[PDB]
């Protein structure tokens, strides 16, 4: 009855709250942030420990050995360090984010030690694996095969808080999501691989998502959907598509930022602090002076008179005299400013929407078109929908390892019925409900 | 510490739950429905009493005399009967629905008896009066006058349950809302009274409501918005508009039902039960036979090939072989069928959206454009947003009369700060939050 929660804040809160319900468990918390762990310590009964994972690797080995399970809530590049500690000692692990290629190399060492390491847990990845494999196993139970798998997911504000230029509010730093617009998107469609161009042209791949008539959604494909054939075992499927959901207008606003030259990792531009008007004067290539003059330069650069994108930049204060935050690049400076202007206030709900669609060919010959809807809202005096959907699957999988319900050993995701069955059942009690519907087509 | 709740089911549940928190209060319940009061008695500790209000008026007088307050949750035509009982005895009253002209005649008798009767309590009417008068009093505190008052309100499904032809699910019978499409809409706009034609042409008055970009809303005006000048004391205002909110496509689907001849109070049409295909054959004027034949007759009648309206009727089963419910008219038969096909399941959320907009002229000369947003969702293992917004204002006003906080006497709405101030404060704790924002225009 003892666990180490590496990392703190936001994702940790529901993990600590869920584990501390029974009482018979000692929560230890390791963290780099000094102020955050102190604030987290006030809410939940824990043992505060301050440590860097890379620098203080010696004390990690001794601390990890004292526990029954390590819950890593750190960035996914640092999992080889925590896995290196966990394989040496006799101790299990659970991971929120992806299982990287670096962590996949340890699978030989992990199985030899006789321990269980569960990765790919949370919303996405996580619940996407669980809902997919539930349906895929149900199809295999009756001899049926998967012909198509389309799955869209999105974390976004509740409709009442969608009235801004991006129709969005940021939970954490947008450096990743902004850079994903520059990245490509590969997916399979009707036995043909479709590569989509990132950057300026990525707006052309955006489509209207009309599965909820009342909800004004757009969609676009993720970075790589072809990998799910090997993961789920559905290489016979002619269509594999995975995408992200936003409200309509989001990608067009980011397309504005791409035109202006804001989405890049170049450094910032003598004896006076750099304001946003002065930075945009640099990009459009004029002297730092006159606000009505840069308006003419910016609107000219943002296509043939795109007033919507001009107003989006005006609303956020990109043409104003506010100071540019100190940062390593222009993209990092933009990200800090967007976090400042578009964040969730204390009484503002977020939303998690997730929509799957399966084409299932039965042995009879007919095609079942199965759909899954998962929609959750944040609680006012409680956890956000993002925190619950990311936190609870990792927290529940952790409790299942301590109780001794998961008998399997080695490195793995939540793909087996042993893992996904109990989790999907238990998240219903926490207010994460998913419905199902299917129709037959002869 | 004793009250009589006339009427039961849906609206009563949150009223009984709110009043029974402290414990020091005896809940009595009068009702016409025998099965409903028994089911309600299982959940909350009450005294079941079965009675018709009109027929058994003798026992009402004796039962009402035993109580401290009568909470009427009946149809609004029956309030003169309950008011006639309450004025005779020394006892207060609270009312959910409108204060009718018939109830307004008793105001002389009500004041002479030395009692308090609060009407117009709930969502709409109710919270519309409270939010309006809060802003209007705040304007009068700084010498400012109201130039415009626009206020849209709507009870509808949460976006995830909007995928049907009406984008709607009915909480109670739709005979009222369907008949309101046939009724006119009067309102004031820029010092000019605007009368809108009901029926077939009412679709032309429907407008896009874009205050939440993520929410795909339509709006249309209510039956009479000119009366709020006298009620709020804003006769100087050049614009008075009150409307109802739905998801886009709702009024166009009802417009389909108007074209087909379904929205009317004519009676139903020998030795075999009447099906929906046979009823639509009567209306389009063909023999009761062949489903593909009536499809051609119906689509011809529903404008020049309106396939959307044809599919809406097809989806609901209006061209199928299901039996028409027993009813006094075609509209009543349609209403029973729509309740059957489009209702809330146990785990399905509803939504209350409400949006006000004030043009406030200050003594300085400038114009304040103030806006109010109120959005609430139904709880999964709890009350619906409709039940909370309708029930709690009546329940809170009832508690304030028993505690002796409302000192005023006579017949009234919730217009004074004495009533609306404490209620708006207390509904925040129950999960009904409203935000405010304003901008100055020189
Ligand atoms: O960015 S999201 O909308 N969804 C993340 C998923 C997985 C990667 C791309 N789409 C978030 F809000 F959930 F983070
Ligand atoms: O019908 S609604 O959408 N709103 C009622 C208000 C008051 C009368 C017309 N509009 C309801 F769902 F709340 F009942």
């Amino acid at each position: 009855r003892k666990v180490l929660v590496l990392g703190s804040g936001y994702i940790s809160e529901p993990v600590l709250e869920y584990l501390s319900r029974d009482g018979n468990i000692e929560i230890t918390v390791g963290s780099d942030m000094k102020n955050q762990i102190e604030q987290l310590g006030k809410k939940y009964n824990i043992n505060p420990v301050s440590m860097d994972i890379c620098k203080q690797e010696e004390k990690l080995g001794f601390l990890v050995a004292k526990q029954d399970l390590v819950i890593s809530l750190l960035p996914y590049v640092l999992h080889p360090l925590v896995a290196k500690a966990c394989i040496t000692n006799k101790v299990n692990m659970v991971t929120a984010s992806y299982i990287t290629p670096a962590l996949k190399e340890l699978e030989k060492s992990v199985e030899d030690a006789g321990i269980t390491i569960i990765g790919e847990l949370g919303l996405d990845p996580g619940l996407d694996h669980m809902l997919a494999m539930e349906s895929i196993d149900k199809a295999k139970e009756v001899g049926a095969t998967i012909e198509s798998y389309i799955s869209y997911c999105g974390g976004l504000p509740a409709p009442e808080h969608s009235n801004n230029p991006l129709r969005y509010k940021f939970s954490w730093s947008p450096v990743g999501v902004l850079m994903n617009v520059m990245q490509s998107a590969t997916y399979l469609l009707d036995g043909k691989v479709v590569n989509v161009a990132g950057g300026i042209s990525f707006l052309d791949a955006v489509t209207s998502m009309d599965f909820f008539p009342g909800l004004n959604l757009e969609g676009y494909p993720n970075r790589d959907s072809t990998k799910y054939a090997e993961i789920y075992g559905i290489s016979s499927a002619h269509t594999l598509l995975r995408g992200t959901l936003r409200y309509k207008g989001y990608m067009k606003a980011l397309n504005g930022f791409v035109k202006l030259g804001l989405i890049n990792r170049e450094a910032l531009p003598e004896a006076n602090p750099l304001t946003w008007k002065q930075l945009l004067c640099d990009l459009v290539g004029i002297s730092p002076s006159s606000e009505h003059d840069v308006l003419k330069e910016a609107v000219l650069k943002k296509l043939g008179g795109d007033n919507t994108q001009l107003e989006a930049a005006e609303w956020l204060g990109l043409l104003g005299d506010e100071q540019v935050p100190q940062a390593e690049s222009i993209l990092d400076a933009l990200s800090k400013h967007l976090v400042m202007k578009l964040s969730y206030g204390p009484e503002e709900k977020d939303m998690i929407v997730m929509r799957d669609s399966f084409g299932i060919r039965h042995p009879s010959g007919h095609l079942e078109h199965k759909t899954i809807d998962l929609v959750a809202y944040g609680d006012i005096n409680g956890f956000s929908a993002m925190a619950k959907t990311v936190g609870l699957p990792t927290a529940m999988a952790a409790k299942m390892l301590l109780d001794g319900e998961i008998g399997a050993k080695g490195l793995m995701g939540p793909f087996s019925k042993e893992i996904y069955g109990p989790i999907l059942e238990r998240i219903k009690a926490e207010g994460i409900i998913y419905t199902t519907q299917s129709t037959i087509k002869p």
